[PDB]
């Protein structure tokens, strides 16, 4: 029952890998980390198999490796990246050093579609209203997905999408300095740490993702942290007394209260054009204080999203355990945890 693995050299490291999969390929060009398109042979679908770097590298590491396979292992939705399967090539403990995670290839992001382009409205729709679907399960397990961007949007030919990237850590150490993208969708209290943030933070990255679908541009394309809140503060206003108190932040408060207040910008007039329901929903969402933003499950009842909306097709997940984000554990704790994990995946049901 353990299947056959074959050995090949692939962008300087041995991929060895059960020979279901077949025809590996690099792509991404490293964007998304070691990851190779394959044909996989039992569920005819194109997969991304992930070779995990360095996976118990630091207890650091470790830890991140576990929690990628459980946040992956978790999830059972159309609109979020999942697990086809996971594997290594080692028969115990021991011997165990590399993870594989395969999952379905969708083939672009969103942002490798969309460079420059103002979509039209029914695309924009459908795009968002599959954020906003995948979002609500997301949520429901009390994730965070925290870094919520077009390139960690994966869509297909048919412009179906799946979300990647969610819950992980990885994106605190790669640059959110000057002119960058990594830091253009970010909620203004994650981006200046304005207080204990919550699932909030991932509403605004969609407003910021629909505006951008809507009139070809950036929102907020800020030169620096601080020219960035700056774009923010001219559209959404000032905080007003009530954020004011509940920026937890001195340092911020402090700040923030040395700018000239501004109010709200009328959304009608920036967005010019757009539908009045994208309008209305854009206000929703890109609220200052993050307590009044609309939330995932709400937004998919408003009206802007009548042709796609279905109750009844908008699944919510399993509770997700995540104590082990308090354990104080060794390398050689997470990598058996890791291995367990590995050891105990059961395939999808395949059709
Ligand atoms: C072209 C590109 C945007 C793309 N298309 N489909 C996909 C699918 C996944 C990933 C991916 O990006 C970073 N990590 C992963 C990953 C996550 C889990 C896994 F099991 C295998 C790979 C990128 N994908």
């Amino acid at each position: 029952e353990r299947p056959t693995f074959y050995r090949q050299e692939l962008n300087k490291t041995i991929w060895e890998v059960p020979e279901r999969y077949q025809n590996l390929s690099p792509v991404g060009s490293g964007a998304y980390g070691s990851v190779c398109a394959a044909f996989d042979t039992k569920t005819g679908l194109r997969v991304a198999v992930k070779k995990l770097s360095r996976p118990f590298q630091s207890i650091i590491h470790a830890k991140r490796t576990y929690r990628e396979l459980r946040l992956l292992k978790h999830m059972k939705h159309e609109n979020v990246i999942g697990l086809l399967d996971v594997f290594t090539p080692a028969r115990s403990l021991e011997e165990f050093n590399d993870v594989y995670l395969v999952t379905h290839l969708m083939g672009a992001d969103l942002n490798n579609i969309v460079k420059c382009q103002k979509l039209t409205d029914d695309h924009v729709q459908f795009l968002i209203y599959q954020i906003l679907r995948g979002l609500k399960y997301i949520h429901s397990a009390d994730i965070i997905h925290r870094d919520l961007k077009p390139s960690n949007l994966a869509v297909n030919e048919d412009c179906e999408l799946k979300i990647l990237d969610f819950g992980l850590a990885r994106h605190t150490d790669d640059e959110m300095t000057g002119y960058v993208a990594t830091r253009w969708y970010r909620a203004p209290e994650i981006m200046l740490n304005w207080m204990h943030y919550n699932q909030t933070v991932d509403i605004w990255s969609v407003g910021c993702i629909m505006a951008e679908l809507l009139t070809g541009r950036t929102l907020f394309p800020g030169t620096d942290h601080i020219d960035q809140l700056k774009l923010i503060l001219r559209l959404v206003g000032t905080p007003g007394a009530e954020l004011l108190k509940k920026i937890s932040s001195e340092s911020a408060r402090n700040y923030i209260q040395s700018l000239t207040q501004m109010p709200k910008m009328n959304f009608a007039n920036v967005f010019i054009g757009a539908n009045p329901l994208a309008v209305d929903l854009l206000e929703k969402m890109l609220v200052l204080d993050s307590d009044k933003r609309i939330t995932a499950a709400q937004a998919l009842a408003h009206a802007y999203f009548a042709q796609y909306h279905d109750p009844d097709d908008e699944p919510v997940a399993d509770p997700y355990d995540q104590s082990f984000e308090s354990r104080d554990l060794l390398i050689d704790e997470w990598k058996s945890l890791t291995y367990d994990e590995v050891i105990s995946f059961v395939p999808p049901p395949l059709d």
